[PDB]
C-alpha cells in the first residue's frame, strides 16, 4: 500500500519505443544503466518520466526493498519514484526525469554537455551531503554512495538514486555489496554501517574536484582514492589534481572540500566525521 502509481507493463514498453536500447543520439530511449537495469526516457501522461527496467528472486528483493524505502524517504536532494510495473514480462521503476542525468556523466562532460562550474560543483556537494544526512537521520544505510548515484534535476539539484540495496541501521553481513572503487575498507570485509557512506562520499568529492572516475586502467594510478597518499607524502599537490575544465575553482575553496575529503577517507571509521560534521564542512567552504 503506497502513493506509487501502478503502471501497465505495455504502456512503459509503448512510452519507450519497446524499451529501444539504443542512445538517445541516434534515435533510441537509453540514458544509462547500471548493475540491475537499463534506464530509458518515457513520456507519460503528458509528462518526461525515467524507466528502469531490471539473482531472480534476489532482483524482486532490489526491487521491494527500492519501493520501501522511497515510499519511507522524501527528501530535496533525494529522486522521486513514481510508480511501477510488476505485470508484465520484466519489473519496471518509474521515476521523475532528471534532464542532467548523472554526476559521474555530467564530470565527463558525456555526450558533449559542457563542464560543470566550481560554482555548480559546490552546490552539488552541499546538496549530496544533505541527502545522505536525510538517509542517516532516517537510519538508512544507503550501500553505493557513488557519482553514478548523484542525479542532477533542471536546476544542478543533487538528487541521490538507486535505494535497492540500502539498509535499515554495526553489524557483519554475508552477502557484501557495493561498488568496489567507493568502498570503505570496513565495508569490503562486510560491516554493515553509516560510516562507509561517508567514506565512498569523501571518493565522491575527489571525484568532484579531479573531475577524475574513481577507477582508470589505462591511467596510473588506477584508484583515484590513492591520491591522498601521493599528496599528503608531498609527492603531489590538490593543485596538480584540480579539474582544469573550470573557469571559476578558488584555492581556498577547493582546499577546503579537499580538507573534507581527506577526513570522510580516513581508514579507521571511528576517526571519520559523521554526516552532520560533514555538511557543516561544506557549508563553511561557501
Ligand atoms: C532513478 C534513476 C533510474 O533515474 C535516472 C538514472 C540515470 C542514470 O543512472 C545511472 C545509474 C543507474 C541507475 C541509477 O540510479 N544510477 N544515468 C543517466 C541518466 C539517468 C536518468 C535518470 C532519471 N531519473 O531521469
Amino acid at each position: 500500500d503506497t502513493r506509487f502509481h501502478s503502471f501497465s507493463f505495455y504502456e512503459l514498453k509503448n512510452v519507450t519505443n519497446n524499451f529501444d536500447e539504443r542512445p538517445i543520439s541516434v534515435g533510441g530511449n537509453k540514458m544509462g544503466e547500471g548493475g540491475f537495469g537499463v534506464v530509458y526516457k518515457g513520456y507519460v501522461n503528458n509528462t518526461t518520466v525515467a524507466v528502469k527496467k531490471l539473482t531472480t528472486e534476489e532482483l524482486k528483493q532490489q526491487f521491494d526493498q527500492e519501493i520501501k524505502v522511497m515510499a519511507k524517504c522524501q527528501h530535496e536532494n533525494l529522486v522521486e519514484l513514481l510508480g511501477f510495473s510488476s505485470d508484465g514480462d520484466d519489473l519496471c521503476l518509474v521515476y521523475v526525469y532528471m534532464p542532467n542525468g548523472s554526476l559521474l556523466d555530467r564530470l565527463s562532460c558525456l555526450d558533449g554537455t559542457p563542464p560543470l562550474s566550481w560554482h555548480m560543483r559546490c552546490k552539488i556537494a552541499q546538496g549530496a551531503a544533505n541527502g545522505i544526512n536525510f538517509l542517516h537521520e532516517n537510519h538508512h544505510i544507503h550501500r553505493d554512495i557513488k557519482s553514478a548515484n548523484i542525479l542532477l534535476d533542471e536546476a544542478f539539484t543533487a538528487k541521490i538514486s538507486d535505494f535497492g540495496l540500502a539498509r535499515a541501521s554495526t553489524v557483519m553481513t554475508s552477502r557484501i555489496v557495493g561498488t568496489t572503487a567507493y568502498m570503505a575498507p570496513e565495508a569490503l570485509r562486510g560491516e554493515i554501517t553509516p560510516k562507509s557512506d561517508i567514506y565512498s562520499f569523501g571518493v565522491v568529492l575527489l571525484e568532484i574536484i579531479t573531475g577524475l572516475p574513481a577507477v582508470d586502467e589505462h591511467r596510473e594510478p588506477q584508484l583515484l582514492l590513492d591520491i591522498k597518499e601521493e599528496i599528503e607524502d608531498e609527492e603531489k599537490t590538490i593543485e596538480d589534481y584540480i579539474d582544469k575544465k573550470m573557469n571559476d575553482a578558488d584555492s581556498t575553496s577547493v582546499e577546503a572540500m579537499y580538507s573534507v575529503a581527506s577526513q570522510c577517507l580516513h581508514e579507521k571509521k571511528n576517526k571519520r566525521p559523521d554526516i552532520k560534521k560533514v555538511q557543516q564542512l561544506l557549508q563553511e567552504m561557501t
